[PDB]
């Protein structure tokens, strides 16, 4: 089970904008996570054949990854905030689709959640 392409990090035609929201994504929330203990499965896109998760592809037909969403974030890709809390919220779900309750990858999926909704919870108001 070969790896698909990973998640686009650039697209000229597609609208995009730098707002304070997104800043604080990327300078508060991105950050936060990325340095966590438990960041490094949460990294890159998931390469199922190093991993030995032929089914993963499979099963998981939305995937995304913090390194796609510091990219992103980097590249201004997004119009609004919505669009990369999105982004985090389907990297969450995806862990807790394809593993089970208690699996190592689920709790620190779940240590990496509560941050992010920690630091989401005070996302600036626009402009
Ligand atoms: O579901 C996801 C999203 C991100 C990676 N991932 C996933 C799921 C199932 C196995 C692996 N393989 S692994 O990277 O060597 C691994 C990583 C952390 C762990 F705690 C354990 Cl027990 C194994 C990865």
């Amino acid at each position: 089970s070969m790896n698909p392409p990973p998640p686009e990090t650039s697209n000229p035609n597609k609208p995009k904008r730098q707002t304070n929201q997104l800043q604080y994504l990327l300078r508060v929330v991105l950050k936060t996570l990325w340095k966590h203990q438990f960041a490094w499965p949460f990294q890159q896109p998931v390469d199922a054949v190093k991993l030995n998760l032929p089914d993963y592809y499979k099963i998981i037909k939305t995937p995304m990854d913090m390194g796609t969403i510091k990219k992103r974030l980097e590249n201004n890709y997004y119009w609004n905030a919505q669009e990369c809390i999105q982004d985090f919220n389907t990297m969450f779900t995806n862990c807790y689709i394809y593993n089970k309750p208690g699996d190592d990858i689920v709790l620190m999926a779940e240590a990496l959640e509560k941050l992010f909704l920690q630091k989401i919870n005070e996302l600036p108001t626009e402009e």
